[PDB]
């Protein structure tokens, strides 16, 4: 259930762009901050994020984004208002992100409630030991039900307290899972992400204990994690570039799979380049077979990858230089690809095309 079209009025360098995108790995090159405005900004506003007025084009009142998986739309007004709709329906912005979060992912920008939540950052780590996990809920939910009887009531207690000596008993066995299972998968991880120019990441599975058990265990699990060498590890939010969050996402992303048909990065080609960059698009490449990636990129080993090239360009429209999109067809594409390398075609740029194409 991809997103098949994108509608976006007066957002930014934008007046009128009316997008037929689908497929699986799409990439935008050209004019990369226009797409980024197209991919990261607009497609933000879709996933129910800040309604940031600063992305209404410069002389406009008004601006609208609206994307069709089912629809949801986002408009801001220079008045300081607004409106969000799922399907031609005027709704909560809180409605829209529930419902577009099931659609949409956009990292770096929106990996906050995504893999970054404390929520998922557990639940990464938990679906590896279903059995044990399976065993905590269940006797977290009896002991509930003795605790609660017992205080619909000198009083006896005998079952509530036989309760919870199991719920600590399991808790610890959750526990003692979570540990065993943590360095395989952390292993499986930072053997993608050490490819990502990040040869000497290291990342760790942290258990925190908790005062009182809670719904999901008698641990907090937090995901830890250090891009450089001389680095300390820490949350996932603390690292220094937006590009080397994008990276890690990447990762995580194609080695345990992602959550929703589409997935945005912006910036994983940021700081990287040659064969670091060679391994983001091969990485790309493979979560698009399950899934629809949206990057806007400027290196051509990542364009060449796409199963859809995308051209961001550049037009007069009332005195103003519009921006405007287009498929790639195939020998254009290559072009393009030549001209991202060479900025220009050369015998040898098409001959370097062809390769990074094939």
């Amino acid at each position: 259930p991809r997103l098949s079209r994108l509608e976006i009025r007066n957002l930014a360098t934008i007046t009128q762009l009316e997008l037929e995108l689908g497929g699986g790995f799409c990439a935008f090159t050209g004019e990369t901050g226009a797409g980024k405005s197209i991919i990261v900004d607009a497609l933000g506003l879709l996933l129910g994020g800040r309604a940031n007025h600063d992305l209404i084009r410069s002389g406009e009142k008004e601006l609208l984004v609206t994307g069709f998986w089912d629809s949801a739309s986002r408009r801001l007004s220079s008045a300081g208002r607004g409106a969000a709709r799922l399907s031609g329906e005027v709704v909560s912005v809180r409605e829209l992100q529930e419902w577009a979060q099931g659609r949409l992912t956009i990292h770096w920008q929106h990996s906050a409630v995504s893999l970054l939540s404390p929520a998922n950052q557990r639940g990464l780590l938990d679906r590896r030991v279903t059995k044990e996990a399976q065993a905590y809920a269940a006797a977290h939910a009896a002991w509930r039900e003795a605790v609660s009887r017992l205080e619909r009531l000198l009083v006896p207690r005998g079952s509530v307290d036989a309760l919870h000596a199991e719920l600590l008993k399991v808790g610890q066995a959750l526990d003692a899972a979570r540990e065993r299972e943590a360095e395989p998968l952390v292993d499986s991880l930072l053997a993608v992400i050490r490819e990502l120019g990040m040869p000497h990441a290291r990342m760790e599975f942290a258990l925190s204990a908790l005062a009182e058990p809670a719904a999901y265990g008698l641990s907090d699990v937090l995901l830890r994690f250090s891009a450089n060498p001389g680095e300390e590890l820490g949350p996932l939010s603390d690292v220094a570039s937006g590009g080397e969050l994008s990276r890690v996402m990447l990762a995580v992303s194609t080695v345990l799979g992602a959550d929703t048909p589409s997935v945005v990065f912006d910036e994983v080609d940021a700081g990287i380049g040659g064969a670091a960059a060679i391994a983001v698009a091969e990485q790309l490449s493979r979560l698009a077979d399950t899934r629809q990636v949206l990057v806007v990129t400027h290196l051509a080993q990542i364009a060449a990858r796409a199963h859809h090239h995308y051209k961001v360009e550049k037009q007069v429209e009332d005195g103003r230089t519009v921006s405007h999109v287009r498929l790639l067809t195939g020998d254009e594409r290559l072009e393009e690809i030549a001209r991202m390398l060479s900025g220009n075609t050369s015998e040898a740029a098409l001959e370097h095309a062809r390769e990074l194409l094939a």
